């Protein structure tokens, strides 16, 4: 059903810029019988008209955390940066969102993000500490009456062993 | 494998019976050349060897636990052997245990017991409120920074469900 849509959408779409640019040549016809720049141009004509995401779309949401994530990881290797950054409090956004959210790439790109963020800093580290920590007692205080709390403590063991893995 | 062996278990059984016979039947050879009672000669003789379980089984166990189950819900019946049994403190174990735990079949059959051993009991019916008000509100503070424990109250919901809609 999403295949058909998305050919009818795109054939509606390709009858409309033909539509639109018919008229927009007949309307310019009937004026001939003022001046545009190079870049009023591309804005006025159908060039600039198909490269636009939809405002509620899953998929481009996701590829701006993607780029986010990506340029975070590059901006923290500035010891300065860093410092900033932590001071903006993203460890505990980077802790209860992205975490578990994407592909296994992106998790673990995550991790590593989250390890270099704390990377010779002891109240960045204390902190990531106590949020470990915490979830996991937390879990465990329940993990008898409810295995899955037990179960779903993978992300936070595999962020300690990463932390604790780089000297 | 676990078919292949248990026929090469099967065999074996068979093999040790047919020597153990033949070996009670040469011993008794010998010493023809005292009085057992009716009972007696059941435990000596092989008819009494082949219908024990292990102790260490998953199967034996969880059947073990639905006949308790089915036995409870029948004893919960008499009003009198209800309150006995939620002064045992029945309810907690109930609904630590046996709310997640079986097929779906045993799972509504203890969420009816549950619902049974609370019918006229104002303490009973508070006490079951209490730890579902208790852990509904315990996964509600950190469902935001994970879904799963807002995905896993379906068992104490349907409770709820279940309970209101007995008058
Ligand atoms: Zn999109
Ligand atoms: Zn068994």
């Amino acid at each position: 059903s999403f295949d058909e849509l998305s050919k009818i959408i795109q054939k509606v779409f390709a009858s409309r810029k033909e539509l639109l640019e018919y008229d927009l040549q007949q309307r310019e016809a009937a004026t001939k019988s003022p001046t545009f720049t190079a870049s009023q141009y591309r804005a006025l004509s159908v060039l600039g008209c198909g490269h636009t995401s939809s405002t509620k779309c899953y998929g481009c949401a996701s590829a701006v955390t993607e780029h986010c994530i990506t340029l975070l990881r590059a901006l923290a290797t500035n010891p300065a940066l860093r410092h900033i950054l932590v001071s903006q409090g993203l460890i505990r956004e980077l802790f209860d969102y992205n975490l578990r959210r994407g592909a296994a790439a992106m998790r673990e790109e995550v991790r590593q993000l989250m390890c270099l963020l704390t990377r010779d800093n002891p109240e960045a580290t204390q902190q990531m500490n106590d949020l470990i920590i915490g979830k996991v007692s937390t879990a465990l205080k329940g993990h008898w009456a409810n295995p899955d709390l037990a179960s779903s403590l993978q992300y936070e063991m595999l962020l300690l062993t990463d932390s604790i893995s780089k000297e």
